[PDB]
């Protein structure tokens, strides 16, 4: 019965505007942790845009079609019993256009 453990933490990554972005974790711990994306701190939910995938211990999230809106900081948290751990990671979109 321990906290969650990020055994892989999400990493920066730097994204051209409309492909698709990816951040990824590997979680440990007993109960079996919950996991939840933020984005600058609001709770991001699964649509159409959005996917929130897992596979054993690893968890993705996944956003297609970016835009330069989507650039920000992104916190992966995982909660169980007995804690509740975070990683942080910052997603920049290199975008083109006109004002």
């Amino acid at each position: 019965g321990t906290g969650p453990i990020f055994i892989k933490e999400v990493s920066n990554a730097d994204i051209s505007m409309g492909d698709v972005a990816t951040l990824s974790v590997t979680v440990i711990g007993i109960p079996k942790p919950k996991i939840q994306w933020f984005f600058n701190g609001v709770l991001l939910t699964p649509s159409a845009d959005y996917k929130f995938v897992f596979d054993g211990d690893d968890h993705s999230l996944i956003i297609l079609f970016t835009k330069l809106e989507d650039e920000g900081e992104y916190t992966c948290m995982a909660s169980n019993d007995y804690g509740k751990t975070i990683c942080s990671a910052y997603l920049k979109i290199n975008s083109k256009g006109e004002g």
